[PDB]
């Protein structure tokens, strides 16, 4: 009975939502998409939302809508999923990778500010693992230098920063991928406070069609989310508080279990926040633990326990190593070689949980 690091919280509600859409006959983008967008605006407090086929697609059209291209620079952490770096590169722009806090894995204002040049056209902070980045300082940077801030909120559905939801202001991209806090297998949504920007996003995710009877105003891609999938996301969104509460509860126990273990969890940010607990990441330093990260992951798999690696720093991956050979980001690299994600999902039981706790104890000796 293998225990994966994540399982989607699919139940009767999700099946019923699909059935309703199948029975209606309107299976691709339509009313369920509009409902999901309205729901995300209510959830976050922002004004406009555009549902898309993935958070990667959302990042692509957000950067494209800003007119990012050849010659432009986009500041981003290397400690993030490679999709953002790929989208920057594929638009013809130059990714400028900066380091992150050694204990929270989040991009610092200092590191961002040091990398700003006249060619900087966007800054993309990541709300890592469910915790929020330092938005006040980051927006301050954006305002001072006149550079748009696009938040990567893929890990942050349910995250709050100093009393306000992530996505309440500015622009933020959320994900409905299978391991995320809410899922429809694949999907995402861009929430924004700018109406002209939102209109551009809606056109770019559906062939560049717009009303000048719709016709191509400027070429765009096909990134629309089917109503079949949007209805699943809507059913999951209705359960968000319960689902995140179960994640937070399991986080607490891990925290308690870590007191008697050598593995080091991430540090919480110093600012006021609500953590979505998308991931429970531990650092496995060979010298301190007596076992390496890769060895630990393999040992756990022998015991029938899955783990995740979120993430192998983008600048250490083949394409990026060869393109940016001199790039060194010490805190990112230190963490990249030592992090791993322990099983954490809404339906996880204590049979599962202490199965993991006792597997760690075996390995710690
Ligand atoms: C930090 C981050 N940003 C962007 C993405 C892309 O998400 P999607 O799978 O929805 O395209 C991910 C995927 N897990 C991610 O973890």
């Amino acid at each position: 009975d293998f225990l994966p690091f994540s399982r989607p919280a699919m139940g009767a509600e999700e099946l019923a939502a699909v059935k309703t859409v199948l029975d209606s006959g309107w299976i691709t983008t339509g009313p369920k998409n509009q409902e999901l967008e309205a729901a995300f605006c209510r959830l976050t407090g922002n004004q406009y939302a555009v549902a898309v086929s993935s958070a990667t697609a959302g990042m692509h059209i957000a950067l494209m809508a800003l007119g990012i291209g050849e010659g432009d620079e986009v500041i981003t952490p290397s400690m993030t999923w490679v999709s953002t770096l790929n989208m920057i590169v594929l638009l013809g722009a130059n990714p400028v990778m900066v380091d992150v806090d050694r204990d929270t894995l989040m991009v610092t204002p200092e590191h961002i500010e040091a990398a700003i040049t006249p060619q900087t056209k966007a800054i993309i902070p990541v709300h890592y693992a469910g915790a929020p980045a330092d938005l006040d300082a980051i927006y301050a940077l954006g305002e001072r230098y006149g550079i748009p801030v696009i938040e990567d909120a893929a890990h942050a559905t349910g995250t709050s920063y100093k009393g306000r939801h992530i996505g309440a202001r500015g622009t933020a991209i959320f994900s409905f991928h299978a391991i995320k806090n809410i899922t429809c297998a694949e999907g995402g949504i861009v929430v924004t406070d700018n109406p002209q920007f939102a209109d551009k996003l809606r056109s770019l995710k559906f062939h560049g069609l717009g009303v000048d009877q719709a016709e191509v105003l400027a070429p765009g891609y096909k990134y629309n989310l089917p109503d079949l999938n949007a209805a699943i996301a809507l059913a999951q969104l209705q359960k968000l508080d319960a689902l995140n509460a179960r994640r937070a509860a399991i986080a607490a126990q891990y925290h308690q279990a870590m007191a008697d273990l050598p593995f080091q969890p991430l540090s919480l940010p110093s600012w006021e926040h609500i953590h979505a607990w998308h991931l429970f990441i531990i650092r496995v330093d060979e010298a301190r633990c007596g076992i390496t990260r890769d060895a630990l992951m393999a040992s756990l798999k022998t015991k029938g326990i899955g783990t995740g690696l979120h993430f192998r720093a983008a600048h250490t991956q083949k394409y990026y190593r060869e393109r940016f050979p001199t790039l060194t980001l010490p805190d990112t690299e230190w963490n990249s070689e030592r992090i791993c994600s322990l099983p954490l999902f809404p339906d996880m039981t204590e049979s599962d949980f202490d199965r993991v706790i006792t597997a760690l104890h075996q390995i710690a000796g």
